[PDB]
């Protein structure tokens, strides 16, 4: 079946989206805390989706999960070391994952996420914990990893922490710093907390990306270019909106994280339309193919290389074409980068 059985790159994917339906009733069921059902099989289909939801409708999957995963130290380690596993599946070479410290935690973190009363683990040793369980799964399973640590949008309080936890773990796996989500909320990128963590990013030399254009318009993409310095963007769809930001950004080859299957269970796009990668596949655009959240919408890698092999006419030139912009505008030291761009070119030819 694989549209592409070739070795991929993936850079838009996130940790607390990617978990197995076994390990959260696993971890529920020893703490407690009764999800709403107990086989493996029909948790997976109420918290996955597959139908375009809304907002609302779309957070509270979250809620029938992360209450049991986090918290506990034991299984924020685990899901970091099967997401590694499961990634390798998928025919992944190279793995970049995204995920919030302070959502994953229960102390010295305000608010307290999910609902759960406060304890002892804190942000800075989830990290440390996950980074564990990445590079564990790096070296057994063969798939090179790094982090990325995401600020929340509607919480500019905990950004500072996100740029400190970057520039502490970095070369410890984490190489940048990202925002999400729900980009609607009203100038959340001039949020004084983010821009100014992500001045603190640009000064420390961290990668930066950002969530910008995927349901928000194409201003929300600008001012994450022009004022929060990205240098990649997550989706970026909207900024067909404008077209003179359009050309600039093939100008300055920008990098699109790109997720189709992710953009029709959103909502972001409608299907009796252009997708917005079609576009970027005729106008030979920089982007990627990415999952998002395997877990949230049932899904692999694989769905949506097949859903463009199949709905849209990529053949396996431009399928090999975006793995090879993937890996270039990767967050990855200049030699590093370096030994996975030779890598891909021999597999491909
Ligand atoms: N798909 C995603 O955007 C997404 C975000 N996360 C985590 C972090 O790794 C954040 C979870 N989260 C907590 C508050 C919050 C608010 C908004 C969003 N997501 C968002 O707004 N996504 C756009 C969207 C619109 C409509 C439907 C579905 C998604 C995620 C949020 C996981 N998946
Ligand atoms: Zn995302």
């Amino acid at each position: 079946t694989p549209a592409f059985d070739k070795p991929k790159v993936e850079l838009h994917v996130h940790l607390d989206g990617a978990i197995k339906p076994e390990t959260i009733l696993y971890y529920g069921k020893r703490r407690g805390i009764a999800l709403p059902a107990d086989t493996p099989e029909e948790l997976q289909n109420i918290i996955g989706m597959d139908k375009p939801l809304t907002l609302p409708d779309f957070l509270a999957k979250f809620d029938y999960y992360m209450p049991a995963i986090a918290g506990c130290r034991d299984a924020i380690k685990r899901i970091a070391y099967e997401f590694v596993e499961m990634k390798a599946k998928d025919g992944v070479v190279y793995v970049e994952v995204r995920y919030s410290p302070h959502l994953l935690a229960n102390s010295k973190v305000e608010p307290i996420p999910w609902n759960q009363a406060e304890g002892d683990l804190t942000p800075d040793e989830v990290v440390s914990l996950v980074n564990q369980g990445l590079q564990e799964g790096e070296r057994d399973f063969g798939v090179k990893v790094r982090s990325i640590l995401c600020c929340m949008r509607h919480q500019p309080s905990w950004s500072s922490e996100v740029v400190e936890l970057c520039k502490k773990y970095r070369e410890q796996t984490v190489v940048a710093i990202d925002l999400a989500g729900d980009e609607t909320i009203e100038g959340s990128s001039l949020f004084p907390g983010h821009v100014q963590a992500y001045a603190e990013a640009v000064k420390s030399g961290v990668h930066r990306t950002v969530h910008a254009g995927e349901v928000g318009s194409a201003n929300v993409v600008k001012e994450a270019v022009d004022t929060l310095k990205t240098e990649r963007l997550g989706h970026g769809y909207h900024t067909l909106e404008d077209t003179t930001l359009y050309n600039r950004l093939r100008q300055e080859n920008m990098h699109f994280e790109i997720c189709p299957w992710s953009s029709y269970l959103t909502g972001a796009w409608k299907p009796d339309t252009e997708h917005a990668v079609i576009r970027f596949k005729n106008d030979q655009v920089n982007y990627s193919l990415n999952t998002d959240d395997p877990l949230i919408f049932k899904s692999t890698l694989d769905t949506d290389y097949q859903m463009t092999k199949k709905d849209m006419g990529f053949t396996e030139e431009e399928f090999k074409r975006l793995n090879i912009n993937a890996a270039k505008s990767s967050f990855l030291p200049e030699d590093e980068k370096k030994e996975l761009l030779d890598l891909l070119y021999k597999a491909y030819r």
